[PDB]
């Protein structure tokens, strides 16, 4: 089926064997920045007609773009870098992908084998450095291993709990001629042996039993449900259980649906954390009970039976001890529980209307809210407008901080993989590059990077990439001249004592600095600034209608605070519902 | 002598103990970007009146600035970052500092101790990740250890062979109240035990003997001589031996002096590599025989007695086996050899005029040269002009690539620490941030970042830093729209087959892209472009005269090639002396 | 040339491929104790007709026997063990072989691959455990790798600086059928690249020059000269330089020769340490300047030019900085220096008679001495008698402690590999097993284990091995009822306060306990006890004449002290020349 560009008996460079190894894996896009140790790989890349390369302006842009690509498509993201500084520049991306469980294959050039360990030119013990921040990694020591290693890398990166896999390739192996063997078996006996088997009916039916025996059930959905959109939907319309979601799970279940309790956790809705606090049955599907959503563990879902379904046994019971657990693919568990629920439909007759009502009053008394001052633009409102004008069908990437929380709170995602945000590591500068990858993976979609002025400037060089690759990336920059989140904490716990959180110029405290519009201009990207809430709707519409890339700089009053808020290690009873920096 | 801000019996936060620990070390400048896990440290920083913080726009800008600071002053550079993404963003800087042996202390915030290893919010096993790319590192586990650890970190970072030391501080330890003990002893028994002792006369006199017995002696000076400017000078005026230098040693001995053979190595002068090739005595002081300068080891200084003086025993004999070696401070070895040379002056009567003549003819027949096409600006010439207008007294930082080699070749450094360039790791994006640190460390100096368009855009966000800190950083951008060095190799070994090396826009192949002038404008930094060689001198003069920061975009024809050139693993007989991409 | 037992196209078990891999390496003897995880290997072993297995009674006996085998033959020693407890029981042997640089290949069975890391039955992460105590190690993950790994293991174990290499083989790979490829190349690019090249005449002639310019030269020979017996001899008869030896070098140069200064170091002769203390030229060939022989480094050979020739660059300059060094095979360096010395014979005319005389008076005034009390047997005398009756042609293995020092001091070894003793690690219980290996490697030699009662009982179970394998192992047990060496230190530095150093029975303080004769009897080995010095000569003669194994229990007064003695970190001026525990 796969047509090679070489004769089955024709020897060729390891670099060419590596590129074909990617083509055979179905790879169509890579993000690679050339360097001396990876030149061969780049040369082989130009001979490929099926793989396109998006040249970033910084290796970190490369990884983050690859992540965006992966996060928005469900396919693995592929980035390639040269040795030494090239490789070390990938680090934050690798750690980011590992914490959020993003399938990713990173390939780095390395000095020739004989040179390894000699403090060679541009050498870095990248395999040693990344071991604790990758799912697995490799140092290829023989051109004969390329086919197997690449196959194993993708298998490991995409199977079980997804994660990044780095493959280090010495320059001498890239140049070595050889005849590849695409028939070799993978050496993952231990891993393949531990791969979860399909869920058992005994386990699944025990859950359905618990559901029928509960009066206050709550679904706690996370990133693990990103491929169970339909199954989860069907499950909810069969149990009528309210859905609470993590920052990573947004979109698994439509935030606009009436059964949606939206996001729970530190900056989750009062009613979502309420539901969990008083539930008697917690259906934790595809979540890792992070400190961000649980607060004080002992207090989290204290009065309820916890059912935990995770593909990673290491997660089941790590922070919370379930009353029931299923180690396996939540997608299969749902399909299984669904058949059962459809059959015992009449026999069960599930009705949680009373519970839902208790929550609806909570949703009515404590809804997400924002204040509008004069004609100043409220970031929450800006996002709300973007949602409306895009009919909530846009792919949203973001930086980290207040804008991130607002992008999560005030936009209703219809489907998963519409939300691209760094959650576990929370790396700034992720938004723009992620949007680049998302756009390449989704050419006909509306891709909007809702960034912060601090996060946006970190990888601002990628604007050049966007222009050159002619990608329709829209940038909704919520400019507040500060490091919003750190500032909020300064206000709440440090008597507003500012400590290097102002991003503007102290000499002209009133001038917007820097002028992000000129950054766009430098890369030939049309831009505009908006300061009055009245002109907001038209500015955003313009951004959307103007073909190609576009940067809308939205000025906002910095004293805004993200609410509600449960301080770290807190309880639902410590939730802060009001206040700002005014 | 040191005045604390706390009573000797008054308990205070570990964060405050850490900041005072820095003040007691004489620290006056740090480069810190605030984050949740390091907020306490930042708060304590604002209470200090002796330490100023330069807030970068990216953690990588922070480290590189700290390096620039260190490299231009001889003091350790200090950068601080928050946990997780903050910390991982330091990686390239740490590896860079380790490879070039730059004293540096990096402090990173970390999640609370009890949270370590739990996959906590913004947690990264930074100590595990950086172990192979730092001189040493620490994870503080008790507020009581702060004083000792900080003292050890600086001692280790600055003593022996300088290098980076990272100190990870849990958030709970930053908030813990305690009374510091500044009297605690350091626990470096093994390290302090292995510290080289002052050179022995027996060893030193054996060297002077070799010098008197040689007919073709050559000095091979490197980064280890950065603090031996005077001693080396005196040594040369007592032996009249020609000085060849590494990229790291530039300036140890004035490149303008007649005894100077300039840089040796891959892109070294023909006469420098000549001198070494035919020498009978190689005085390797403060060098590590890198593959970049030796080429094929067996062929390097094949016909001569090698004397190697290094402060790191691990280096002596690593790639080349000396006939004589001295493990110790080259500064002391020189002072020692100098006294001997002054005494046995008449008894010795050293005369290498015949050898120097053989080299002068070589210097005359094969000098550094560049070609001028029409009115196009030759980068070499631009640098040559900068040298003249600044009287060669400027601090020059650079990116990595062709411009770096030209900045090395066509500028005559009078003193060491005038040249700030990433040599071992060769990390792009180093130039602008390094200039920032150099300027802060040298407020009254002319600081010029000779950057490449590829390297410059990587950390372009630091332009914001430059403006806000009101630093007189001048940027001489040699814009060639390409990744010059990779392109040169494509021309020489890949039939000019371009593989993602063009940095401009393919849709407007003739328009300079991006418009670096607008990047400067965005950060309120005056800029100008120059395209005609005739207008070059006035443009540079303007850049220098215009008070404050300034960006001069210098357009150059990309087909330029760095020469001469000895291909990797080559011999002096493989040196390429002509050709380009036209 | 090599005749397989399988058809070149016939598939067979990995176990059989491993055994053939050994046969192809020339292996004729292995020391293997069967276990569940290694059963396949043992089964394949019985099908071999060229490899004999010596079944020890304890895995530690296995390794030590393999060491003895290696140490007495110059061939690598091979031991095989099962997984878990089998493997961990090898540890002391591996560390011992690494510290003394003994070529050794250890093969351990391991649980099936899929079971690794699951806390399986008899599983131990042996590769992780032994990484810091082996030259290198492997975990075979594919039956296809066996041929290459075994070849690499032996190459690494025997090349450069010899050392142990452990190969872990999963049980499933032992049973997997396959067709071996004995043509595969080794993947040791880096290692083979760093292998020392033959010495250069420039370096060698510089040494001969130093020799001619010296008045007080001293040879400091170590374990690295074990294969340079002839070359060293020739070198000495051409320079007439006195030879001092380490505990590891004994026999490289005959201790009986008049030019021999015998052993230097802590328990070295007064004249040997004298020679070094006052020498002006130290020829350190095949030594690692251990703390045992140097004492206080600063004081060691303080007034002299040090020439160091080592095959391990990591050793040159580790503790002492030479004035000259040669990284390479001392055997070749000597052959080179010899040709030079033979030619410039007349031109040089070397005469160190005056120096030798200064030393001969020292050898006359401070010779090795022992005191004889009544009819009590002096251990020194016993060894002296053994030497005479065996004409100093016996292979002597020993335990660790006082008897070891006496075996070193009072026996004159004619050739290297006659002395088998644990020097760097100093592991007790080494003597008996080492003798077993030495005897198998030298069937027609006189093999005597000069053991201590403490060391002897540790691996006393090997007596069973000796009987069953019908090996002519003679055991000269110097029984003193104590842990001699620890006792000596108690006397000198702890006012003779005994702390668990008495090995006899406190209830019958005067009865020799245990009765080692009955241990021999239990294993059908003829034995006898001797208490009167007058009956000593006849007892030893009997031991030697009685065909087969024999144990002579020699009772000695425990208050004996090893002299002379330079306390740790001491100087030649701190040497203790008299005293005991009476
Ligand atoms: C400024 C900031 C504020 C934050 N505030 C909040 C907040 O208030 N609320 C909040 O929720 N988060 C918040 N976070 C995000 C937070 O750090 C965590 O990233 C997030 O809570 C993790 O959610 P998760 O466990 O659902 O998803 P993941 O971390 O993606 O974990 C998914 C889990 O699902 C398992 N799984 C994967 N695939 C499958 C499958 N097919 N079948 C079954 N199981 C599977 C995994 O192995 C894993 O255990 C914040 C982050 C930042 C940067
Ligand atoms: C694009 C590119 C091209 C390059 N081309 C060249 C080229 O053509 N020529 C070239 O020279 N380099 C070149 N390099 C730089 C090169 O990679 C190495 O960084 C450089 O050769 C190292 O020189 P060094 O050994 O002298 O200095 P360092 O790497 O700084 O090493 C200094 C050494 O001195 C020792 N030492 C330190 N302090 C003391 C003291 N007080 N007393 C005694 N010893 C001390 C150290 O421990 C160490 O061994 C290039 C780099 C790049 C990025
Ligand atoms: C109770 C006790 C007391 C001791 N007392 C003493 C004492 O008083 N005096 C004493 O000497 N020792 C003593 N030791 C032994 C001591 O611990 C060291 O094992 C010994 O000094 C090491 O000597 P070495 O360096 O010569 O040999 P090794 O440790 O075998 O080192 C040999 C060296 O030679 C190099 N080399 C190897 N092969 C070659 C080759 N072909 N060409 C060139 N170089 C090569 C190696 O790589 C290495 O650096 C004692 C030990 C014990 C247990
Ligand atoms: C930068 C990558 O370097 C290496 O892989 C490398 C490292 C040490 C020794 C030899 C090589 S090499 O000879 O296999 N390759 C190179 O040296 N390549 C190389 N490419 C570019 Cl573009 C520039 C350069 O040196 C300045 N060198
Ligand atoms: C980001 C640093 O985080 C931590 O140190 C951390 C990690 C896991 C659990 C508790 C904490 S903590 O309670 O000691 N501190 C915080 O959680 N700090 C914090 N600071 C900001 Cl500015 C934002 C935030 O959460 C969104 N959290
Ligand atoms: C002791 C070695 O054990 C193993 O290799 C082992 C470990 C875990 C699971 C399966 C095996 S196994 O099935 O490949 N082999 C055995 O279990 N062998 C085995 N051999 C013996 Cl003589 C006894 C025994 O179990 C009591 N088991
Ligand atoms: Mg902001
Ligand atoms: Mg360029
Ligand atoms: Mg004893």
């Amino acid at each position: 089926t796969f047509i090679s560009r070489f004769a089955p008996d024709q020897p060729r460079k390891g670099a060419d064997i590596l590129v074909e190894a990617l083509e055979r894996q179905g790879v169509e896009t890579v993000f690679a920045y050339p360097g001396g140790a990876s030149m061969e790989i780049h040369q082989a890349l130009t001979r490929s007609s099926s793989i396109r390369n998006v040249l970033p302006r910084h290796e970190q842009g490369g990884v983050f773009a690859a992540e965006g690509y992966a996060r928005s498509s469900g396919k693995p993201g592929i980035c390639i870098a040269t040795s030494g500084p090239g490789a070390t520049n990938l680090v934050s991306g690798l750690a980011d992908a590992l914490l959020d469980s993003v399938p990713l294959v990173a390939i780095t050039g390395q000095v020739p084998r004989r040179m390894i360990g000699t403090d060679a030119f541009q050498e870095t013990p990248i395999v040693e450095v990344t071991r604790s921040i990758t799912k697995h990694n490799y140092l290829v020591m023989d051109v004969e291993d390329i086919p197997r290693i690449i196959e194993e890398a993708f298998f490991l990166a995409t199977s079980g709990r997804p994660g990044p896999v780095l493959v280090d390739v010495p320059k001498d192996i890239q140049q070595q001629l050889a005849i590849p063997n695409w028939e070799q078996a993978m050496r993952l006996p231990g891993y393949m042996s531990r791969m979860p088997k399909p869920p058992e009916d005994s386990h699944l039916e025990q859950i359905v039993r618990l559901i029928s025996e509960s009066k206050k059930p709550v679904l706690y959905v996370g990133g693990g449900c990103l491929n169970s959109s339909d199954e989860l939907g069907r499950f909810v319309e069969l149990t009528g259980i309210p859905v609470a979601s993590t920052l990573m799970g947004l979109g698994s279940y439509p935030c606009d649906d009436e059964l949606s309790l939206h996001m729970l956790g530190m900056h989750g809705t009062v009613y979502a954390n309420y539901a969990v606090e008083h539930s008697d049955l917690l259906l934790a599907f595809g979540v890792r009970f992070d400190d961000r959503v649980t607060g004080k563990l002992e207090a989290f879902a204290s009065r309820a039976k916890i059912v935990h379904i995770d593909i990673d046994s290491a997660e089941i019971g790590k922070n919370k001890t379930p009353h029931v657990s299923v180690c396996g693919d939540v997608k299969l568990a749902l399909q299984g529980m669904n058949k059962v629920l459809e059959n015992r439909a009449e026999e069960l007759k599930l009705d949680f209307g009373v519970w839902r009502n208790e929550l609806n009053v909570q949703k009515q008394k404590f809804p997400l809210s924002f204040k509008t001052f004069g004609e100043a633009i409220p970031p929450q409102y800006a996002i709300k407008v973007l949602d409306e004008l895009t009919d909530g069908k846009a792919i949203i990437s973001t930086g980290v901080g207040q804008h991130q929380m607002w992008a999560a709170q005030f936009y209703n995602y219809k489907k998963p993989r519409q939300w691209l945000s760094s959650g576990g590591l929370g790396a700034m500068g992720f938004g723009l590059p992620a949007a680049i990858g998302a756009s390449v993976a989704n050419p006909d979609a509306i891709v909007v990077d809702i960034d912060g002025d601090g996060s946006f400037i970190m990888n601002v060089q990628e604007l050049a990439t966007i222009r050159v690759e002619n990608l329709p990336v829209k940038v909704l920059l919520l400019n507040n001249q500060h490091l919003g989140m750190v500032m909020q904490w300064e206000d709440r716990f440090y008597k507003a004592n500012r400590a290097h959180t102002f991003l503007g110029d102290p000499a002209q405290e009133d001038e917007i600095f820097p002028n992000m519009l000129l950054f766009a201009a430098a890369c030939g990207i049309p831009a505009a600034r908006v300061t009055k809430k009245a002109d907001l709707r038209e500015a955003i519409q313009t951004m959307l209608d103007t073909p190609g890339p576009y940067l809308l700089d939205v000025i906002c009053p910095h004293q805004e605070h993200v609410l509600p808020m449960i301080p770290s290690g807190g309880t639902f009873n410590d939730v802060i519902t009001e206040g700002d920096g005014r």
